[PDB]
């Protein structure tokens, strides 16, 4: 049974953040509408829909905490900007929400211990449901710069790991 | 809490997301049919509508605010719109009494409006009257089924309007 005292207070806090984003988005739209540039303005809307279609998919993968930690990510960690895609048809990964979530928390932690607070550090997480013989593959594509590049060099089957001076490719596989 | 709260928060953030999606589809539709003026008018309103949502969020009337925000995301037979007329003022005490009343009035409304009509209600909280500290204004437009289901400083139900003024 959910505490409506918690739910109320947190729905207002979170919608507050969703609203600042939606304002910061309309302003971009209006800004380039007011400088006559419809080609860019439709591009912007089409892109904004894209990203909301992935948010919808991450919501409908029945992975409650992974979705949560991912929507609220950018509202609460200034470390790097998350961005995510769900590739393949939606599936019920309810049974993997606790595993995937804790894993992503662990990876974010070791990325925060390692990314450089001076460059535009971005992380894209693309979840794959579409694989012939693995339940999910998570692809992490980082762009940025590191401080402690060493904090990973340590490291579910981690299928691939490439560190360059300004990129990182990790691919986790599941079953 | 943990999973419980979280999946509820995530389903509600998804309602908000549909709303902003629809607002974007509308704007693109008016760019498409080259009607630029209607788009700046639209953007202005979404700016306004977000201002009243902040206003509600910061009146320290947490439960009223929640009900008002989720109204359209729940099963009702009329749309809501709201406005907070005046300066943000700590309606901290009134919160639970206001929320109670607005729920009793929303139920009266769901029993009275024509389920087969596009009913709409606008509620303007006047946190600014000189005389009494708060007036809830209801401008309903739609149609009725048992119109009979209906301090009140006005009440005027006609066939496609119902004006109720409430002061505290």
């Amino acid at each position: 049974n959910i505490s409506d005292t918690a739910l109320t207070n947190e729905l207002i806090h979170l919608l507050g953040h969703s609203r600042h984003d939606w304002m910061n988005k309309l302003q971009l739209i209006k800004g380039n509408l007011s400088l006559q540039k419809y080609d860019r303005v439709f591009e912007m809307i089409e892109e904004m829909v894209i990203d909301a279609k992935h948010e919808s998919k991450l919501s409908n993968l029945k992975t409650p905490h992974l979705a949560f930690d991912f929507l609220t990510f950018n509202w609460k960690t200034h470390y790097m900007t998350l961005e995510y895609e769900v590739l393949g048809e939606i599936k019920d990964l309810s049974a993997y929400d606790q595993k995937l979530a804790k894993l992503m928390r662990k990876l974010f932690h070791l990325f925060d211990q390692a990314v450089s607070r001076e460059s535009e550090n971005h992380l894209t997480v693309s979840l794959q449901t579409d694989h012939p013989d693995r339940q999910l593959i998570l692809y992490l594509d980082f762009h940025g710069a590191f401080a402690d590049p060493s904090a990973f060099d340590d490291i579910v089957d981690i299928m691939r790991f490439e560190i360059t001076s300004h990129e990182c490719l990790i691919e986790i596989g599941l079953d």
